[PDB]
Protein backbone atom coordinates (compact mmCIF):
# COMPACT_ATOMS: atom_id res chain seq x y z
CA UNK A 1 0.00 0.00 0.00
CA UNK A 2 1.41 3.68 -0.66
CA UNK A 3 1.06 5.37 2.44
CA UNK A 4 2.74 8.49 1.73
CA UNK A 5 3.48 10.00 -2.05
CA UNK A 6 4.52 14.07 -1.72
CA UNK A 7 6.88 16.38 -2.87
CA UNK A 8 9.17 13.43 -4.86
CA UNK A 9 9.30 11.25 -1.90
CA UNK A 10 6.75 7.60 -2.02
CA UNK A 11 6.49 5.17 0.71
CA UNK A 12 5.08 1.84 -0.03
CA UNK A 13 4.47 -0.42 3.72
CA UNK A 14 3.46 -3.94 2.29
CA UNK A 15 2.85 -7.14 3.93
CA UNK A 16 1.20 -10.22 4.51
CA UNK A 17 -0.30 -12.62 7.30
CA UNK A 18 -0.58 -16.16 5.83
CA UNK A 19 -2.68 -18.19 8.25
CA UNK A 20 -0.74 -21.51 7.24
CA UNK A 21 -1.43 -25.54 8.35
CA UNK A 22 0.89 -28.22 7.30
CA UNK A 23 -0.19 -31.95 7.17
CA UNK A 24 2.95 -34.69 6.94
CA UNK A 25 3.95 -37.45 8.31
CA UNK A 26 7.02 -35.62 9.36
CA UNK A 27 6.70 -34.45 12.71
CA UNK A 28 9.11 -31.39 12.19
CA UNK A 29 7.37 -30.12 9.49
CA UNK A 30 3.77 -30.60 10.51
CA UNK A 31 1.25 -28.69 12.22
CA UNK A 32 0.80 -24.28 12.42
CA UNK A 33 3.31 -22.79 10.46
CA UNK A 34 1.50 -19.26 10.72
CA UNK A 35 3.57 -16.36 9.61
CA UNK A 36 3.90 -12.86 8.66
CA UNK A 37 5.27 -10.62 6.35
CA UNK A 38 6.64 -6.78 6.21
CA UNK A 39 8.67 -4.66 4.18
CA UNK A 40 8.45 -1.30 2.59
CA UNK A 41 9.76 -0.22 -0.64
CA UNK A 42 10.90 3.88 -0.61
CA UNK A 43 12.05 5.98 -3.57
CA UNK A 44 13.05 9.42 -3.68
CA UNK A 45 13.69 11.92 -7.30
CA UNK A 46 17.04 13.14 -6.91
CA UNK A 47 16.85 14.55 -10.30
CA UNK A 48 14.69 13.74 -13.57
CA UNK A 49 17.20 11.25 -14.44
CA UNK A 50 18.33 10.23 -10.86
CA UNK A 51 16.42 8.52 -8.21
CA UNK A 52 17.59 6.93 -5.14
CA UNK A 53 15.92 4.00 -3.03
CA UNK A 54 16.02 1.80 -0.61
CA UNK A 55 13.73 -1.23 0.58
CA UNK A 56 13.17 -3.45 3.89
CA UNK A 57 11.21 -6.83 4.34
CA UNK A 58 11.09 -8.68 7.44
CA UNK A 59 9.33 -11.88 8.32
CA UNK A 60 8.20 -12.55 11.70
CA UNK A 61 7.35 -16.13 12.42
CA UNK A 62 2.90 -16.29 13.99
CA UNK A 63 3.33 -20.10 14.97
CA UNK A 64 5.36 -19.83 18.49
CA UNK A 65 4.30 -18.87 21.91
CA UNK A 66 4.89 -15.48 23.36
CA UNK A 67 8.32 -16.53 25.29
CA UNK A 68 9.97 -16.82 22.14
CA UNK A 69 10.34 -14.87 19.14
CA UNK A 70 11.47 -16.54 15.29
CA UNK A 71 12.05 -13.45 13.09
CA UNK A 72 14.59 -12.42 10.08
CA UNK A 73 15.49 -9.93 7.74
CA UNK A 74 14.68 -10.94 4.14
CA UNK A 75 16.02 -8.16 2.30
CA UNK A 76 17.58 -4.28 3.10
CA UNK A 77 19.36 -2.49 0.98
CA UNK A 78 20.01 1.31 -0.71
CA UNK A 79 20.45 1.97 -4.16
CA UNK A 80 20.41 4.32 -7.01
CA UNK A 81 18.92 4.13 -10.75
CA UNK A 82 19.77 6.64 -13.66
CA UNK A 83 17.24 6.69 -16.63
CA UNK A 84 18.49 4.55 -19.77
CA UNK A 85 22.28 4.11 -17.85
CA UNK A 86 21.58 1.44 -14.87
CA UNK A 87 21.01 1.22 -11.45
CA UNK A 88 23.27 0.06 -7.97
CA UNK A 89 22.58 -0.68 -4.62
CA UNK A 90 23.89 -2.91 -1.59
CA UNK A 91 22.91 -4.28 1.42
CA UNK A 92 20.84 -8.01 1.85
CA UNK A 93 19.62 -8.99 -1.27
CA UNK A 94 19.14 -11.57 -3.74
CA UNK A 95 21.82 -12.83 -5.80
CA UNK A 96 22.02 -12.48 -9.27
CA UNK A 97 21.49 -16.20 -9.96
CA UNK A 98 18.36 -15.69 -8.85
CA UNK A 99 17.32 -13.30 -11.74
CA UNK A 100 17.03 -17.19 -13.83
CA UNK A 101 16.05 -19.53 -11.13
CA UNK A 102 13.44 -17.24 -9.78
CA UNK A 103 11.11 -18.14 -12.82
CA UNK A 104 9.95 -21.25 -11.67
CA UNK A 105 9.80 -20.02 -8.02
CA UNK A 106 5.94 -19.44 -8.18
CA UNK A 107 4.25 -22.57 -6.44
CA UNK A 108 1.68 -21.46 -4.06
CA UNK A 109 3.78 -22.84 -1.06
CA UNK A 110 7.02 -24.68 -1.99
CA UNK A 111 9.27 -24.93 -4.70
CA UNK A 112 12.44 -22.90 -5.01
CA UNK A 113 14.39 -25.71 -2.95
CA UNK A 114 17.20 -26.53 -5.43
CA UNK A 115 19.35 -23.90 -3.54
CA UNK A 116 18.62 -22.16 -0.34
CA UNK A 117 19.23 -18.94 1.62
CA UNK A 118 23.09 -17.64 2.52
CA UNK A 119 24.28 -19.78 0.07
CA UNK A 120 26.54 -18.25 -1.90
CA UNK A 121 24.91 -16.01 -4.67
CA UNK A 122 21.77 -18.67 -5.51
CA UNK A 123 19.34 -16.73 -3.52
CA UNK A 124 18.99 -13.89 -0.87
CA UNK A 125 22.67 -12.86 1.24
CA UNK A 126 24.62 -10.18 2.70
CA UNK A 127 27.01 -8.25 1.19
CA UNK A 128 25.85 -7.91 -2.22
CA UNK A 129 26.82 -4.74 -4.36
CA UNK A 130 25.16 -5.20 -7.34
CA UNK A 131 25.08 -3.55 -10.84
CA UNK A 132 22.19 -3.94 -13.57
CA UNK A 133 21.41 -2.38 -17.18
CA UNK A 134 17.94 -2.48 -18.37
CA UNK A 135 17.18 -2.38 -22.02
CA UNK A 136 21.09 -1.92 -22.98
CA UNK A 137 21.11 1.64 -22.62
CA UNK A 138 17.40 2.02 -23.59
CA UNK A 139 18.36 1.03 -27.11
CA UNK A 140 17.20 -3.12 -26.96
CA UNK A 141 13.58 -3.41 -25.64
CA UNK A 142 13.57 -6.09 -23.39
CA UNK A 143 17.14 -7.21 -23.01
CA UNK A 144 18.63 -7.10 -19.10
CA UNK A 145 22.31 -7.80 -17.34
CA UNK A 146 23.73 -7.59 -13.90
CA UNK A 147 26.81 -7.76 -12.64
CA UNK A 148 27.19 -8.87 -9.05
CA UNK A 149 30.07 -8.81 -6.21
CA UNK A 150 29.51 -10.40 -2.81
CA UNK A 151 31.87 -9.79 0.06
CA UNK A 152 33.37 -12.68 2.62
CA UNK A 153 30.77 -13.51 5.30
CA UNK A 154 33.04 -15.83 7.72
CA UNK A 155 33.91 -16.90 11.26
CA UNK A 156 31.64 -15.51 14.29
CA UNK A 157 33.66 -12.55 16.35
CA UNK A 158 34.45 -13.31 20.18
CA UNK A 159 34.06 -17.17 19.56
CA UNK A 160 37.74 -17.58 19.91
CA UNK A 161 38.77 -17.78 15.78
CA UNK A 162 42.13 -17.26 15.42
CA UNK A 163 41.50 -17.13 11.12
CA UNK A 164 38.53 -16.00 8.55
CA UNK A 165 36.14 -13.77 11.25
CA UNK A 166 34.05 -10.93 9.99
CA UNK A 167 31.91 -8.79 12.05
CA UNK A 168 29.08 -10.70 10.93
CA UNK A 169 30.21 -13.88 10.66
CA UNK A 170 27.99 -17.60 11.32
CA UNK A 171 28.37 -21.00 11.50
CA UNK A 172 30.05 -22.57 8.09
CA UNK A 173 26.91 -23.52 6.10
CA UNK A 174 26.15 -20.45 5.48
CA UNK A 175 29.67 -18.33 4.88
CA UNK A 176 31.04 -17.44 1.89
CA UNK A 177 34.23 -15.78 0.40
CA UNK A 178 34.51 -13.16 -2.08
CA UNK A 179 31.92 -13.67 -4.93
CA UNK A 180 31.25 -12.52 -8.65
CA UNK A 181 28.40 -13.73 -10.56
CA UNK A 182 26.38 -12.35 -13.72
CA UNK A 183 23.17 -12.48 -15.53
CA UNK A 184 21.49 -12.14 -18.58
CA UNK A 185 17.50 -12.36 -19.49
CA UNK A 186 15.65 -11.31 -22.65
CA UNK A 187 11.90 -11.06 -22.97
CA UNK A 188 10.04 -10.66 -26.26
CA UNK A 189 6.38 -10.20 -25.79
CA UNK A 190 5.42 -13.53 -23.65
CA UNK A 191 8.77 -15.39 -23.88
CA UNK A 192 12.06 -15.05 -21.81
CA UNK A 193 15.32 -16.46 -21.97
CA UNK A 194 17.91 -16.50 -19.51
CA UNK A 195 21.35 -17.76 -18.35
CA UNK A 196 23.40 -16.73 -15.16
CA UNK A 197 26.92 -17.47 -13.96
CA UNK A 198 28.52 -17.36 -10.18
CA UNK A 199 31.71 -18.38 -8.78
CA UNK A 200 32.59 -17.44 -5.13
CA UNK A 201 35.49 -18.43 -3.06
CA UNK A 202 35.19 -21.13 -0.37
CA UNK A 203 36.26 -20.38 3.04
CA UNK A 204 38.67 -22.51 5.18
CA UNK A 205 35.71 -23.05 7.60
CA UNK A 206 33.85 -24.77 4.80
CA UNK A 207 36.70 -27.02 3.54
CA UNK A 208 37.01 -28.97 6.91
CA UNK A 209 36.39 -32.82 6.97
CA UNK A 210 33.39 -32.34 8.86
CA UNK A 211 31.96 -31.35 5.64
CA UNK A 212 32.02 -33.60 2.10
CA UNK A 213 32.56 -31.59 -0.88
CA UNK A 214 35.49 -29.59 -0.32
CA UNK A 215 37.11 -27.39 -2.72
CA UNK A 216 38.44 -24.03 -3.60
CA UNK A 217 35.39 -22.09 -4.97
CA UNK A 218 31.68 -22.62 -5.83
CA UNK A 219 31.06 -22.21 -9.21
CA UNK A 220 26.94 -22.29 -10.64
CA UNK A 221 25.75 -22.47 -13.97
CA UNK A 222 22.08 -21.78 -14.89
CA UNK A 223 20.02 -21.56 -17.95
CA UNK A 224 15.97 -20.54 -18.23
CA UNK A 225 13.01 -20.69 -20.05
CA UNK A 226 9.93 -18.82 -19.34
CA UNK A 227 6.70 -18.26 -21.33
CA UNK A 228 3.85 -15.85 -20.29
CA UNK A 229 0.95 -14.49 -21.87
CA UNK A 230 -2.68 -15.69 -22.69
CA UNK A 231 -3.75 -16.34 -18.68
CA UNK A 232 -0.52 -19.27 -19.13
CA UNK A 233 2.47 -19.61 -17.60
CA UNK A 234 5.19 -21.99 -17.98
CA UNK A 235 8.60 -21.62 -16.77
CA UNK A 236 11.62 -24.31 -16.22
CA UNK A 237 15.23 -23.95 -15.00
CA UNK A 238 18.48 -25.83 -15.11
CA UNK A 239 21.48 -25.86 -13.09
CA UNK A 240 24.56 -27.15 -12.93
CA UNK A 241 26.64 -26.51 -9.34
CA UNK A 242 30.17 -27.30 -8.21
CA UNK A 243 30.82 -27.59 -3.86
CA UNK A 244 27.81 -24.99 -4.22
CA UNK A 245 24.58 -27.35 -3.32
CA UNK A 246 23.95 -27.89 0.41
CA UNK A 247 23.17 -31.54 1.24
CA UNK A 248 21.57 -31.28 4.03
CA UNK A 249 23.23 -30.72 7.34
CA UNK A 250 26.43 -32.61 5.91
CA UNK A 251 28.46 -30.20 3.65
CA UNK A 252 27.82 -29.43 -0.03
CA UNK A 253 27.92 -31.45 -3.40
CA UNK A 254 30.76 -32.12 -5.13
CA UNK A 255 28.61 -32.02 -8.61
CA UNK A 256 25.21 -31.27 -8.79
CA UNK A 257 22.46 -31.41 -11.52
CA UNK A 258 19.11 -29.39 -10.44
CA UNK A 259 16.38 -29.20 -12.49
CA UNK A 260 12.31 -27.61 -11.68
CA UNK A 261 9.76 -26.60 -14.63
CA UNK A 262 6.27 -25.05 -13.64
CA UNK A 263 2.75 -24.88 -15.62
CA UNK A 264 0.48 -22.76 -14.60
CA UNK A 265 -3.24 -21.40 -15.82
CA UNK A 266 -5.30 -18.27 -14.63
CA UNK A 267 -8.79 -18.67 -14.98
CA UNK A 268 -11.19 -16.08 -15.40
CA UNK A 269 -13.14 -16.86 -12.50
CA UNK A 270 -9.92 -16.25 -10.34
CA UNK A 271 -8.60 -20.15 -9.62
CA UNK A 272 -5.08 -20.71 -10.95
CA UNK A 273 -3.58 -24.44 -10.36
CA UNK A 274 -0.57 -25.22 -10.70
CA UNK A 275 2.04 -28.03 -11.71
CA UNK A 276 6.16 -28.56 -11.00
CA UNK A 277 8.51 -30.93 -10.96
CA UNK A 278 12.33 -30.37 -9.66
CA UNK A 279 15.03 -32.34 -8.91
CA UNK A 280 18.24 -32.16 -7.55
CA UNK A 281 20.98 -34.71 -8.49
CA UNK A 282 24.49 -34.57 -6.65
CA UNK A 283 27.34 -36.74 -8.08
CA UNK A 284 30.45 -38.13 -6.32
CA UNK A 285 29.60 -36.94 -3.68
CA UNK A 286 32.19 -39.16 -0.60
CA UNK A 287 32.12 -41.31 1.76
CA UNK A 288 30.70 -43.73 -0.17
CA UNK A 289 27.15 -41.81 -1.08
CA UNK A 290 28.22 -41.77 -4.46
CA UNK A 291 25.37 -40.37 -6.56
CA UNK A 292 22.35 -39.53 -4.82
CA UNK A 293 18.97 -37.42 -5.14
CA UNK A 294 19.32 -34.68 -2.76
CA UNK A 295 15.96 -33.59 -3.81
CA UNK A 296 12.87 -35.03 -6.12
CA UNK A 297 9.30 -34.21 -5.89
CA UNK A 298 6.23 -33.31 -7.81
CA UNK A 299 3.99 -30.56 -6.76
CA UNK A 300 0.51 -30.35 -7.49
CA UNK A 301 -1.58 -27.02 -5.99
CA UNK A 302 -3.70 -24.45 -6.66
CA UNK A 303 -4.31 -20.59 -5.25
CA UNK A 304 -8.03 -19.12 -5.24
CA UNK A 305 -7.44 -15.15 -5.60
CA UNK A 306 -10.84 -13.20 -4.24
CA UNK A 307 -9.01 -10.33 -5.01
CA UNK A 308 -5.71 -8.29 -5.01
CA UNK A 309 -5.67 -8.30 -1.25
CA UNK A 310 -7.17 -11.76 -0.33
CA UNK A 311 -5.99 -15.46 -1.38
CA UNK A 312 -6.28 -19.06 -0.34
CA UNK A 313 -4.46 -21.94 -1.05
CA UNK A 314 -4.16 -25.82 -1.02
CA UNK A 315 -0.19 -27.37 -2.20
CA UNK A 316 0.57 -31.01 -2.11
CA UNK A 317 4.48 -32.11 -1.98
CA UNK A 318 4.29 -35.55 -3.34
CA UNK A 319 7.86 -36.55 -2.32
CA UNK A 320 9.40 -39.24 -4.63
CA UNK A 321 12.87 -39.48 -2.41
CA UNK A 322 13.13 -42.70 -0.49
CA UNK A 323 13.68 -43.27 3.20
CA UNK A 324 17.22 -44.33 3.34
CA UNK A 325 20.59 -43.55 4.66
CA UNK A 326 21.99 -40.91 2.74
CA UNK A 327 18.73 -38.69 3.50
CA UNK A 328 18.47 -40.14 7.16
CA UNK A 329 22.53 -38.97 7.61
CA UNK A 330 21.44 -35.77 5.85
CA UNK A 331 18.38 -35.17 7.51
CA UNK A 332 16.31 -34.40 4.26
CA UNK A 333 12.73 -34.97 4.32
CA UNK A 334 11.28 -37.90 2.10
CA UNK A 335 7.27 -37.50 3.54
CA UNK A 336 5.04 -35.92 1.38
CA UNK A 337 2.79 -32.55 2.46
CA UNK A 338 0.18 -31.12 2.26
CA UNK A 339 -0.29 -27.33 2.58
CA UNK A 340 -3.55 -25.17 2.87
CA UNK A 341 -2.83 -21.45 3.35
CA UNK A 342 -5.28 -18.20 3.61
CA UNK A 343 -3.35 -15.45 3.03
CA UNK A 344 -4.67 -11.69 3.64
CA UNK A 345 -2.22 -8.98 1.96
CA UNK A 346 -1.82 -5.14 1.40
Amino acid sequence: AEVYNKDGNKLDLYGKVDGLHYFSDNKDVDGDQTYMRLGFKGETQVTDQLTGYGQWEYQIQGNSAENENNSWTRVAFAGLKFQDVGSFDYGRNYGVVYDVTSWTDVLPEFGGDTYGSDNFMQQRGNGFATYRNTDFFGLVDGLNFAVQYQGKNGNPSGEGFTSGVTNNGRDALRQNGDGVGGSITYDYEGFGIGGAISSSKRTDAQNTAAYIGNGDRAETYTGGLKYDANNIYLAAQYTQTYNATRVGSLGWANKAQNFEAVAQYQFDFGLRPSLAYLQSKGKNLGRGYDDEDILKYVDVGATYYFNKNMSTYVDYKINLLDDNQFTRDAGINTDNIVALGLVYQF
